[PDB]
């Protein structure tokens, strides 16, 4: 039995990020970059008015003078040269004619007569609303670099320079099974005697998905070393990355996913100190030629084998994918109610977290409500749970307004507010 | 010109929420319950064991005793009766026989002899390690309820209960443009005089993705009123809900977004009093039958495009979704370096922020960095912007280390940690 900060450190040393992939400009959102990104010409490219107005000689001042051009876009006013005593009508992003070298807003202007003269109202300063060639981006700026995870301004700074193929790092593919005798499939009506419906597969299915992977959904195994074997053994051939099995890793004399995983590859730990989720297995196969596979043998228990996942799993996928910043996000928090912690092992208590302008002391801050019975058998605890309290194993009783450490789960930006 | 709060009002008062519709149990992930679930069957549906060992009559004691039969699963050691002075195996999740009131774990027994006899190491007590019929959930109970978002502990509470055709409310279907004679495809090369790639259309595409919303993209428009017209005419008559332009919404003379928008229905705004993001309009159009379709003429700079989706698109696809908490996460936070407010209207400053053990004074706490020079023209301004720092129009200083309230608009749960 190994504590979670050491079963952690494990799968980061073995965990490798996956070989970079080319990917379109829409495949690319959500992936880490494998390389640098570079302005292959300037932002604006030409000098480009910040206002609807007109493009002026500033020295000139107020007056009265002939439009000479008009410039909105592309080759308006090639050519024309704004001199001394001249302006020429302009639009926001429109080219700066040669010779202006300002721009006056249109609200500061006037026109005049029933063709196409202006009165300037005010006195400009020389580059006034005037976006200089690459004031944005200059020629051969690094506008991305390796390692940063691409979100929709990154999307928008790959199509500004023109980049519509990405050098990116995958998503691992990651294979699921359920396992148990007892098991029947999420569709089935009236139950037999000692039957459940599968919900961990799904469960999983749905975590995976929320983490933007593939999933091989490989159903329901039976208690039978061979059956089991032989899934194992199409798993680790399929070209998945992660496999991920749950039930079949607690001390019943049916239970073959360690000693499987012993017998295929390097079984890591099979135990870890923590409430809930002790029967966690973790090990590395490697795939005949070829390349390595990462198995986690969850507990069976739907507590434990989610919280398993939003531990362990989660910083795993995300280091295959590149991400130089794994972890989850830990906060600090008061505690909205009393909450026993265990004598023996941490817990890892689940929450419903939220931002308060007052967190019971003064300040603003995060506080958190119990989801109340923490059986690990109790699905409904983990309803609606965005972050998981982390519990030291003292046996007291953490009164209500004291502050703990939490692991936030889901979306930080999905948060319902106070 | 109005402020963002009454212009967030506008826009929440007329969104309304999409008509549920029945999806699958993996379609259902993301999405907000129509409708309340409840377990159809007790969970766990007979008594089953909590360990891997014996299941006994409690009041025997330690002791030696025959095994009469095995239960894992199904119909194992149906009719057989545990009496007093027997013992039945059992496995995690196993049927506990009849006559059996307890468990006593494996690790407290030892087998006896080359048949089927063990011997108890415990007194145990009467429902020890068992769980009860309807423990974990009970039958009827209300395992999920409408307004409610599916997770994937919420998959797998489906799941749990059978259910795998869902009713939820949908995403809203989102119709993308750009307007401008100066943009060009980001498939662009060498660009010609006045022309810049098109960035914004890509990076509002990606956003909407970001929000799981399936995304119409009706590329680039000229600015011409008649092209634009047929463009939007055809965009209200597809069955999109949403519609979002960018650009053509400044003082220009080909500027035809707003009027366009007040022919074709009711522009509730057109000016808000904020930095960056100044003309954004707002309309609700009814298609000819029918159905209403909400647009919004974004700005063309991309800082304020972007800015504008994250603070009021945003919100109204999680309303058209039927999210009953739609507004960002707000949290306090206190500022790394100085930051020079406006004079005019309240800033949106972009910011990358962290969790810290130290925000500076002493308590743990989020903190803030500038993404530097804030102009709506510079995309790089967005760059790994996790926050939009709320900076009141004061024209101060505010100096290091002083708090303010900040908007999260990216994932808190993908947040790099301190
Ligand atoms: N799709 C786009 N991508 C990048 N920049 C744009 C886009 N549309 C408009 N702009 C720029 O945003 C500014 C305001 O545009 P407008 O409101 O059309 O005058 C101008 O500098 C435009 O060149
Ligand atoms: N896929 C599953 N869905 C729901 N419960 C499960 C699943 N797999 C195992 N369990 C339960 O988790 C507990 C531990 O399983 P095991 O480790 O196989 O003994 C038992 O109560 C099982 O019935
Ligand atoms: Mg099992
Ligand atoms: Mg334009």
């Amino acid at each position: 039995m190994i504590p979670t900060e050491e079963a952690l450190r494990i799968v980061f040393g073995v965990s490798k990020r996956l070989p970079p992939v080319i990917v379109s400009l829409y495949e690319a959102l959500g992936k880490v970059l494998a390389e640098d990104i570079r302005a292959p010409d300037p932002l604006p490219p030409y000098p480009a008015s910040v206002k609807d107005g007109y493009a002026v000689v500033a020295s000139d001042g107020p007056g009265e003078y002939p439009v000479i051009t008009e410039s909105r876009a592309g080759n308006d006013g090639l050519g024309v040269t704004v001199t001394p005593g001249t302006v020429a009508y302009v639009t926001t992003g429109g080219p700066i004619p040669d010779g202006a070298d300002a721009v006056v807003q249109v609200e500061d202007t006037k026109v005049i007569g029933d063709s196409k003269r202006v009165k300037i109202l005010i006195q400009t300063k020389k580059g006034t609303d005037i976006r200089r060639v690459g004031c944005d981006i200059e020629k051969d700026a690094t506008v991305l670099t390796t390692g940063e995870r691409i979100g929709a301004s990154e999307i928008g700074l790959l199509a500004t320079a023109g980049v519509t193929m990405v050098k990116v790092y995958p998503m691992p593919i990651v294979a699921i099974l359920s396992t148990g005798d007892e098991l029947v499939e999420p569709t089935a009506g009236t139950l037999g005697r000692g039957q459940i419906r599968d919900s961990n597969r799904a469960m999983l299915v749905a975590a995976v998905m929320q983490q933007q992977c593939k999933v091989v959904d490989l159903g329901i195994v039976r208690d039978d070393r061979k059956e089991l074997e032989k899934v194992l053994d199409e798993a680790v051939s399929s070209g998945v990355d992660i496999i991920l099995t749950s039930g079949g890793v607690s001390m019943g004399d049916r239970d073959f996913v360690k000693p499987l995983l012993e017998e295929k590859g390097k079984v890591y730990f099979s135990k870890v100190l923590m409430k809930p989720g002790k029967p966690l297995t973790f090990a590395e196969i490697r795939a005949k030629p070829g390349k390595t596979v990462l198995a986690f043998g969850l507990p069976g228990n739907p507590v434990s084998c989610l919280v398993c996942f939003n531990i362990f799993v989660v910083p795993t996928i995300r280091q295959l994918a590149g991400w130089t910043s794994p972890h989850p996000l830990r906060v600090r928090l008061r505690l909205q109610e009393p909450i026993k912690s265990d004598p023996i092992a941490p817990e890892f208590h689940r929450a419903i977290i939220k931002w308060k302008d007052n967190d019971g002391s003064g300040t603003p801050g995060f506080v958190a409500e119990s989801t109340g019975h923490q059986m690990s058998s109790r699905l409904l605890s983990m309803r609606s749970a965005n972050a998981l309290l982390e519990l030291p194993a003292t046996g007291n009783v953490l009164s209500a307004g004291s502050s703990v450490s939490a692991i936030i789960v889901s979306d930080i930006s999905a948060f319902s507010i106070d």
